[PDB]
């Protein structure tokens, strides 16, 4: 499947199956992305809505993120886990409201330069905020990637890690790159599940090669032992 068909039938899917209305989804700036994706690294998005509301409700602006005590962010945290991303996630408010007078940065190097963010957040921020022309690849698109083109080496080794980001490049448009990221995301999340995908539900079922020889399980490769 060449790459135009690739995002061609994603973006189709999304804009009949695909969500759009979740709160970090209505009126969207780098700022509730940011915050949105630091909670949806490590957590469900059943878990992740309710903390998202009272996050953005106590601290509208980065800037009053920043300015919160430390104790404070971690009491409303309590209850997602994985602390480091909430102290991460301070720092970065103070890095903005300190660097870039409180507007959260949009341009790539700033955004990967805070604490907690790295290449694939950077560019799910930007991408899913502003449109901006960037690919993602965290564990879910990298599933999905992965299993379309039989990439049956792991993740963990670099070589495969920059052939995954190589895939993401090639198949991520431009026009549309914010409804493409997302649906990736949900295709990962929903669909190419680690176990049992739901290939019949699947808008890459025609071209992916996992699908057409039933070998899901070998793409990601796993860690060697
Ligand atoms: S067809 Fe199946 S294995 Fe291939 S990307 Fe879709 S859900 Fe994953």
């Amino acid at each position: 499947m060449q790459a135009s068909q690739f995002s061609a039938q994603v973006l189709d899917w999304y804009d009949k199956y695909g969500r759009k209305t979740l709160p970090w989804q209505i009126d969207k700036t780098p700022y509730k992305v940011w915050l949105s994706e630091v909670m949806l690294q490590q957590t469900q998005v059943a878990t992740v809505i309710p903390y998202f509301e009272r996050f953005m409700a106590r601290f509208p602006t980065v800037t009053d993120l920043a300015n919160a005590p430390l104790d404070e962010v971690l009491h409303l945290w309590t209850g997602l886990g994985y602390y480091a991303r909430a102290r991460n996630l301070h720092k970065a408010a103070q890095q903005v409201a300190t660097l870039h007078g409180g507007k959260f940065p949009e341009t790539f190097e700033e955004v990967a330069a805070l604490p907690g963010v790295g290449r694939s957040t950077a560019g799910a921020i930007l991408s899913l905020s502003l449109g901006k022309h960037f690919p993602i690849l965290d564990g879910n698109v990298a599933r999905v990637l992965a299993r379309c083109y039989a990439v049956s080496g792991w993740p963990g080794k670099k070589e495969v890690e920059n052939k995954l980001w190589s895939l993401s490049e090639q198949v991520t448009p431009a026009v549309g790159v914010e409804r493409f990221n997302q649906a990736m995301m949900d295709l990962g999340a929903m669909i190419c599940t680690r176990s049992k995908p739901k290939c019949s539900l699947c808008p890459l079922q025609n071209g992916c090669i996992a699908a057409a020889n039933n070998s899901w399980a070998l793409y990601p490769g796993k860690k060697p032992k």
